[PDB]
């Protein structure tokens, strides 16, 4: 098991219909924020995996939450989509080549802690180490790629300091 | 660099006075359970990593937290002496040949999550990515060792499944 990833089971996710695949090796990263509640204990964040997917499943009428990984406050790392299925995370030019992490929170105001940022970059090395990134991945921020606030002022401040980011 | 680790300042550790470096690549890995209080967040286990460090220390007298890595129930790794510098977990024979790696809980009637198992193997598989482990590692539960109940019976009856086990 690569990252240290709770598996869709583990936070109770209902079962994806998405059948559209991602080419590997992927080019971009897209980091987002989720503008919903945070948590930072696993059972919190499981419960709010849960109910980002049943926003999207329920009430959006996707096949799946969006994005391809979450990242709680409680510095896990949740499946979406994983590294294989085309995301809905950042619209139709990005969503079939990147992959999209977005952060359990909003981060206009507020900082993810340290364990969440790590648990980014361990994801991304370990997607590297899969194969299902690029070596060489270049990280956008949510608003780089479309029209919108996310990932937060606070949180896209520090995406801009990592090394793959690219504006 | 590898996997997501709370560094030892994260979890406010005494500075550590310890100054004996193993030989990598390290060829052993002890398991242990602390026997203690469990913990469930990220807040918990890392006063639950101090009250162990803080008794290692100041009851016991020894160097740093005993133990090269401990594991909380949060599913987080928590640093205690790291890849480099020998522990004191197993015992004289043992302590200057392996890692010793120490669930926080009691396994006795009791298994650690699937989030902290997970974190445990992804450690390990770290350690053998870092060169600090031999890719053939082999694991030993403490009892295996020496002679206490530890890692916890359901716990060790785990460790008995992993790939890399040998009694
Ligand atoms: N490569 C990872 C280990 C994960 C196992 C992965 N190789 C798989 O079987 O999918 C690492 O060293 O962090």
């Amino acid at each position: 098991a690569c990252g240290s990833i709770v598996p869709r089971r583990e936070w109770r996710a209902l079962a994806s219909e998405c059948r559209e695949r991602l080419t590997r090796p992927v080019r971009y990263v897209v980091v987002s924020h989720t503008a919903g509640s945070h948590c930072d204990t696993p059972a919190s964040c499981a419960q709010q995996a849960q109910n980002v997917q049943s926003y999207h499943v329920r009430n959006l009428g996707w096949c799946d939450v969006g994005y391809n990984f979450l990242i709680g406050e409680d510095g896990l790392v949740y499946e979406g989509r994983g590294w294989n299925i085309k995301g809905a995370h950042a619209g139709p030019t990005w969503n079939p080549i990147s992959i999209g992490i977005s952060f359990m929170g909003n981060y206009m105001n507020r900082v993810p802690p340290p364990r969440a940022l790590r648990a980014a970059q361990n994801l991304l090395a370990c997607g590297v180490a899969l194969g299902a990134l690029r070596s060489n991945y270049e990280v956008k921020g949510h608003r780089d790629v479309q029209p919108t606030l996310s990932p937060g002022d606070r949180l896209y401040e520090i995406i801009q300091t990592w090394s793959h980011y690219r504006a």
